[PDB]
C-alpha cells in the first residue's frame, strides 16, 4: 500500500530472456504450424470460433515493439497459441499433437528460467 514496498524482484533480464524462450520455440521442429498466422480466408471456421488468433511471429512482432507491458503478458501471449490449437484441433491429429508438445516444452523453460 502506500509508501509500503514488497522488494523489488529483478526484472531488468526479462526481454532478453523471453526473447531467448521464444527463439527455441521458433527453431523447434513442431513448431511448424504456429510460426505465422492462420490463413483466415482459407481455413473454414477459424475465424469464427477463434476469438483471439496468435502466433510465434506476430508474438516476435509485439516483443520487438514494446508491446508486452511485462513478463506475464508474454506468457499469456503463447498460452493462448497452445489453448487456440486445442479449441480447433483434435489431440490425435498432427496439429493436436505439436501443440500439446510444444505447450510442454515451453511450461519447463518457462520454470527453469523465472522460478
Ligand atoms: C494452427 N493451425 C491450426 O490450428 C489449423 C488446423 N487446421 N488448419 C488447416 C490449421 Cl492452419
Amino acid at each position: 500500500s502506500m509508501s509500503v514496498k514488497k522488494p523489488k524482484r529483478d526484472d531488468s533480464k526479462d526481454l532478453a530472456l523471453c526473447s531467448m524462450i521464444l527463439t527455441e520455440m521458433e527453431t523447434h521442429e513442431d513448431a511448424w504450424p504456429f510460426l505465422l498466422p492462420v490463413n483466415l480466408k482459407l481455413v473454414p471456421g477459424y475465424k469464427k470460433v477463434i476469438k483471439k488468433p496468435m502466433d510465434f511471429s506476430t508474438i516476435r512482432e509485439k516483443l520487438s515493439s514494446g508491446q508486452y507491458p511485462n513478463l506475464e503478458t508474454f506468457a499469456l501471449d503463447v498460452r493462448l497459441v497452445f489453448d487456440n490449437c486445442e479449441t480447433f484441433n483434435e489431440d490425435d491429429s498432427d496439429i493436436g499433437r505439436a501443440g500439446h508438445n510444444m505447450r510442454k516444452y515451453f511450461e519447463k523453460k518457462w520454470t527453469d528460467t523465472f522460478k
